[PDB]
């Protein structure tokens, strides 16, 4: 056997590890699918893509097209459907209608040869007409040889009567494909919606408390749920639930001694009331999460709980396995770090030991939390855990249940975040929060919505816990406005955590993304109603941006993404398409002084011509402007973080 | 099973076609094999190079380096031994050493928990000296043990008997790895050194006749030999040396009818008198082929032949294998084309109606020429033929003979360029003779002297039958200077075509690149004899130039290459390295003034300081200057072409 094929297909894309772990899609998601396609001697080509579900059936005819002239690269788009493995081929074939349309088109005018060429038609379509299934197709093109054959006809008719659009169609549909070589299948893994596509707001449950007992409980942060479904978000985020330790416990502002009454880390998991599979006693009961979790649903709430496969010294594993930690000569183990940052309160887990019982303890954890109606875990510092082991656990639970999904939060080495996606994390966190300028946004978006695309779905938090990006820091509330655009239009899953929404910006020191008075040292009650009735939370804005995100299916993908130049360095354009809904954002990123700029759209991009003019609406605002190839625009802080219009019928 | 091993070692390279061909070198040159290794957590990774030869043996210790901060991209250069297929592995390991001592020179001088760390240290070189199979190297890593466990001595000094050079030297030598993991095996072909090494000259038998016989022959054109072993060369390029027909026979500068003493185009193979496998009867019979054979040999010159897939209308496979062909429906065979040119006096070769057959007698015809010694042979467009029809072929005549070489005269898109030479071309062709800017030859020799050659070894003929450019009619004698510097200079094999050292530059017309009078169509004589006399040869300087490659090691290898700027836009730079071997290269591209202009080298590519000078020969004058991070040089057309400089001890 030869490794190339008669007509060649070569480097077909998007490839994992050449072939050995699946490309990525969810439900109705279109990807590009390409390859290298050429042959030997000068007559054309064609290629297509056969896209195969769970059970082997092919998809509809998909012919592909050469994506830039003398390339030999060929594509064309393709969309999943139901959830599973799927697979995907291309095949290339000699196609000889095109080569003798194109050389017949000059030697019928000039003469030369004319009953010989029209005869090797005719022989063309009578090939073409034996592999049509349906009978008007063949009685169609059997019409076309006849008229190609008719000898009493002039030969410019002759011609004609096999260029029709009524055969054109035909061949378009059922096309005469001589030599046809496929490549070797590659793996797609499609998995739900919410993979690709979702808001997310993580809050902490003991803040929401009461006067009597400040300590909320799942019963009193349940009140929280309809403000956070009414600001449009699917996804709740809470921090670890369990048992927090004594041992070593930290005190407010990331201090190393705690005194009487302070909570604690909700990271630093277990004591002697429990581990993992736990919940902290000031929280409630398992029931009083049943209780949560009902109602969450009730107003179309998931919940993600954070997984963080690490130990207080009170977490019974301590003793009950010593060997899934590493201990010095003097018997002790030494706490998690993170350079510079250190974890006192926390120790790591050791995996060289017994990786067998750590892996059917942690699927034992994750099932538990299934079996209470969480289908999603953030990963906390995957990273810090063997790659494998990831590998493993994900591939134990999806093979079971594969609506779960996994979001890796590793802010590390760009290799370390890629391979963590492609062995199977769902969704991953990303450097979002340190790309401000519209260079480095323009640069990350480029490759987040080019090939990385094909194993990793980014979610933007714009911020978390443990950033608060000098951006926010110095801008102020017209840079939060800023962040919230951005990180919703540009990747469909985005998220803040609580705090967000009022501006909180008051960092632990200058230089520093850390809060002062962080939350994950001390209970953080906030007031919601008085920020409400002053007019000082972006509530409002927030939810507006999940409105156009749920009215506009543009919004709800990543790969489609194209931005426009503008004559402003702090001014940033872009646009997003699906079907027929195209959106254009235009943000001012200057969250200090107004900006005015040209804004300069690439009409094609949009399907459109140089010389027209299209309506759109900002949805931020309900006004309507008529926009063509060059737009002046006036962005003042305040008023106007950006515009974010759709293009209307 | 998992994908991804303990110590995640990714995407290895070099690779072709994912694993599935190999990948090239030939005997002695040097590359190098890369990965991406990091792991989990923040403690340190090392990795190495398994090479393994035919018989399975193992290569040494080849430790790798991280070639960028930050990337986790990990390098080694590794060195061909003895012929066949090789591969080669990357290990990964953690490595607790390096992890330990940079923690020890924090902790140590900071005075945190000195007894334990030490301690820590004592039991790592205690497993590191159990696997030393050295007498002394042991005893001097137990001594370090003894150092660090004394605990009457300072911390500090406990501390710098661990980390003394003669220490180092012992665990730069046999490390210790922890958690050793290992890629997959990948594929390697060496090859002889003359695939990727030699110097070729092309020239037509048939016009080195007599006056009473004008026709050569094979003995009157082995007279032409010796002049050309005393240009330095290595391969004869011989045009097809078969009979040639008579039906459509084209005449004088590329008319369509030839008269009654014109010889025609060797290329229009085949009469009554024989095919692929005969002589034309014009150049004698195949004893004076092996006499011409063996006199070539005893100059130490290899003969390339021609291999031309195609047939004259004359050919024996016309009426034998009429299934070899395409016919249209009057059973006419149109001839050849390659658009815009067209081939009136042959027919091309049809394979999809008896593959078997052509590949079958294909290896026949090859096997017969190998029987007489020919061990090369140019294949003419193989871009007109499958590329599967090439890969069996090739792998067919290299699995019982594998130190033949095929040469790829394709001109055509890149992605048919690279393939052919993937499936198996030991060389290739290239766009050299297009590319004369420093622009373009930058560009192009970076390409191909980057991963490309992992695959493609290429052959830089400065002109050839076909291939008169408009910089040589333009620029004159200088220009052919110029062109044979770069040539010789910028890749390890190349080649020129017979009157090229005449500044041979009279073009057919304005904007062609054929020459006027081809040789292709008719008898050319010429007067060495007088053109040696006279000096109107550059025949010297090709034979200086091939005498500077047989004595520079770094001339006789691709891959190490770099630019140096320069301030003047007509004047080039560049160094090539092996070993102790440098040599520098400048050129001034401008053949029709003088340039003068600044060298600026950059100095840490050549393995020396900024502030340094180092002292050169200029090879083609014997002059010698000294040369540091800034150099003045003045080149003036027809009395110095270029520098090209070596760095003495
Ligand atoms: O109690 C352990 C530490 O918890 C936090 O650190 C978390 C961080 O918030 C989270 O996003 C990251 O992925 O994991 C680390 C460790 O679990 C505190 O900021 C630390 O001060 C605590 O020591
Ligand atoms: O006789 C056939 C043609 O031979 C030449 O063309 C060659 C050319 O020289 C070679 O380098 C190219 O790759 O292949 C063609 C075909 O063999 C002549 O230049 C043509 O005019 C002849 O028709």
């Amino acid at each position: 056997p030869t490794v190339v094929g008669r007509i060649p297909v070569l480097d077909v894309r998007p490839v994992v590890q050449r072939g050995r772990r699946p490309a990525k899609a969810v439900t109705g998601e279109s990807f590009e699918v390409s390859a290298t396609v050429f042959r030997e001697g000068h007559d054309a080509v064609g290629a297509n893509v056969v896209l195969r579900d769970p059970r082997g059936r092919p998809g509809p005819w998909t012919p592909m097209r050469e994506l830039a002239p003398g390339t030999d690269r060929w594509g064309a788009t393709v969309t999943a459907g139901e959830t599973g493995t799927w697979s995907y081929t291309v095949e290339a074939w000699g196609d000889p209608v095109t080569t003798w349309r194109h050389h017949a088109r000059i030697k019928i005018p000039a003469g030369l040869d004319t009953d010989l060429v029209l005869e090797e038609g005719a022989r063309l379509y009578e090939r073409a007409a034996a592999d049509v299934p349906g009978r008007e197709d063949r009685r169609e093109l059997l019409a076309a040889v006849d008229a190609l054959r008719d000898e009493s006809r002039p030969a410019a008719s002759r011609l004609a009567a096999a260029l029709t659009p009524q055969v054109d169609a035909v061949l378009a549909r059922h096309p005469l494909r001589d030599l046809v070589t496929s490549s070797d299948p590659l793996p797609l893994l499609v998995e739900r919606e919410r993979a690709l596509y979702g808001a997310w707001y993580e809050f902490f449950p003991r803040s929401e408390g009461t006067p009597h007992t400040p300590h909320g409980t799942f019963r009193t942060a349940a009140r929280r749920l309809p403000a956070i479904a009414a600001m449009g978000f699917d996804v709740v985020y809470l921090p670890p639930i369990h048992p927090i330790g004594t041992t070593h416990r930290k005190g407010r502002n990331n201090t190393l001694s705690a005194t009487g009454d302070d909570v604690g880390v909700p990271w630093a998991i277990g004591s002697p009331e429990g581990g993992h599979d736990s919940i902290h006693p000031a929280l409630g009961t398992l029931d009083d999460f049943d209780h949560f979790v009902t109602e969450a649903g009730k107003l179309g709430l998931e919940i993600a709980l954070d997984f963080a496969l690490q130990c207080s010294p009170d977490h019974p594993w301590v003793h009950k396995h010593p060997e899934w930690f590493h201990h010095r000569p003097d018997g002790t183990i030494a706490h998690a770090e993170n350079p510079p940052k250190k974890y006192q309160d926390i120790y790591p887990i050791a995996f060289d030991a017994d990786p067998d019982g750590l892996a059917t303890e942690t699927v034992r954890i994750l099932r538990h939390w299934m079996d209470h109606g969480v289908r999603i875990f953030r990963v906390d510092n995957p990273h810090t855990k063997p790659v494998a082991f990831w590998e493993r656990v994900i591939a134990d639970i999806n093979g079971t249940d594969p609506d779960v999904i996994f979001l890796a939060a590793a802010f590390t080495r760009p290799a370390m975040m890629a391979t963590l996606a492609q062995i199977g994390f769902q969704q991953s966190y990303t450097y979002f929060t340190w790309r401000n300028t519209k260079q480095e946004l323009t640069e990350y978006l480029t490759e987040l919505s080019g090939e990385a695309a094909s194993y990793m779905r980014p979610n933007f938090f714009a911020n978390t816990p443990d950033i608060l990006h000098a951006y926010l820091q110095h801008g102020g509330r017209p840079a939060f406005e800023v962040r919230a655009v951005l990180a919703a239009t540009l990747s469909p899953t985005w998220g803040i955590y609580s705090g967000y929404e009022l501006c909180e910006n008051t960092p632990l020191r200058e230089g520093s993304e850390e809060y002062l008075d962080s939350e994950k040292y001390q209970l953080k009650p906030r007031d919601w109603t008085r920020a409400a009735r002053e007019g000082t939370t972006i509530a409002p804005l927030v939810t507006r941006l999940n409105t156009i995100r749920r009215e506009n299916p543009a919004l709800r993908q990543l790969r489609d993404l194209h931005f426009h130049p503008t004559d402003k360095e702090e001014v940033i354009a872009y646009s997003k398409r699906q079907g027929s809904n195209t959106v254009l954002v235009v943000v001012n990123l200057d969250p200090r002084h107004t900006q005015e700029a040209t804004v300069s759209l690439d009409m094609p991009q949009l399907g459109l011509d140089w010389h027209e003019s299209v309506p759109v609406r900002d949805e931020l605002t309900g006004e309507t402007y008529h926009w063509g190839r060059a737009n002046y625009v006036r962005l003042e802080p305040g008023r106007t973080p950006a515009h974010v219009c759709t293009v209307l019928r």
